[PDB]
């Protein structure tokens, strides 16, 4: 199986995201050797932000398109087709500014697409992604799941996922990183517990 | 006084939050016409990734910092500057994807800035923007608000805006706009009541 892992951390060698992020797609490795990994760092290579050009793109016919609305459909293309291919998904997701990176969120207005990864039915909206598995990496400064502040960062995030239809959800949570080194490393170690006895 | 009128929206003419900003602003000249508007367009204009770049460039000194460098640091200070010369700000926020687009939270990460817009104190952090007016513009294509599909619209902005100290905020809505052209038509009539009668 295919297994995509995602980045989005902008801190590069100090993200805790990246690091977690990593050790699950090692375990997932060690577990299963034949899964194959295709990688996407958003903050590295970042997507651009789904724009008036990107729906003109998307409208108009290839033989037609300029340059620029080519880049913009091609953009669409290839991050919906890796999604697709995709059958399982690691998702860095730090919090910045009490939502996630904007390169997160540019990657999820390029997956979520009718007729794709959710449908229009006379019933109403049918995600589409109900044979994929998502470990999602959430790293946070401070601890605020389940409170009012955090429903910018994982209950976004859940309402995203539940949408197209993910059932199969594990959260991989370091949280309180900002609160000094023990508790850092405390919450770090306790999510690599997870990792080595609660995942796979 | 300084009113920044912000819009997000990608669809142009079409764009309801683009339309009631636009009126918010409108009925605030009649009624002061001494406000000067300062426009920001979030999408036309659309503001650069908050990236490790972004990062640097702020801890590199202006006489080293190449031109990559200097254009994020000029960026950071001038939406920075702007928003602390904002004694009332008129946002519109569009729901896509079941949060704010990206162009307002690449806005949101530009004045999220330690020692101007919030503070920390041995008390814990202290918003500094306590005297701003802020005018939400919130448009979506369902009904969501107050439900955990909401989460990252209208919840995540209250979070910030609380964070930064904002007290007096209103929201003008107009959701369910997708549902049909008579319920897009009300929510826009309500919202236009709103303006008229319980905004000034
Ligand atoms: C630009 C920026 C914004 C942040 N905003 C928040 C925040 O709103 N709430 C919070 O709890 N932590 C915040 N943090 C701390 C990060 O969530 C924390 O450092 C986390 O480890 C980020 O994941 P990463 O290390 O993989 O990048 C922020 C950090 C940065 C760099
Ligand atoms: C790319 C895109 C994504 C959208 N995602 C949502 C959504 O997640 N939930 C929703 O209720 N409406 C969604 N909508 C509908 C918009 O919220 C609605 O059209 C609203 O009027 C947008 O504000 P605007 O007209 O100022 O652009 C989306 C629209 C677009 C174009």
């Amino acid at each position: 199986m295919k297994l995509l892992h995602i980045d989005s951390s902008i801190l590069g060698d100090n993200s805790a995201s990246r690091q977690l992020s990593r050790e699950v797609v090692e375990a997932w490795k060690a577990a299963d050797p034949s899964v194959e990994v295709v990688y996407r760092d958003l903050a590295a290579d970042a997507i651009a932000h789904f724009s008036a050009a990107t729906l003109v793109a998307a409208g108009t016919p290839e033989d037609v398109r300029d340059a620029a609305q080519a880049f913009e459909a091609k953009l669409s293309a290839e991050t919906l087709e890796e999604f697709l291919a995709a059958d399982a998904v690691v998702i860095g997701a730090p919090m910045y500014n009490f939502t996630v990176p904007t390169q997160l969120k540019a990657w999820i207005d390029r997956v979520a697409v009718a007729g794709k990864t959710f449908r229009y039915t006379e019933a109403g909206p049918q995600g589409l992604c109900g044979n994929k598995k998502v470990v999602l990496v959430s790293t946070a400064g401070g601890l605020h799941a389940g409170q009012p502040t955090g429903a910018g960062h994982e209950d976004f995030l859940k309402v995203f996922l539940g949408f197209i239809g993910i059932t199969d959800l594990e959260i991989v949570r370091a949280h309180g990183l900002a609160y000094g080194p023990e508790q850092r490393s405390q919450a770090i170690d306790a999510a690599q517990a997870q990792i080595a006895s609660e995942l796979f």
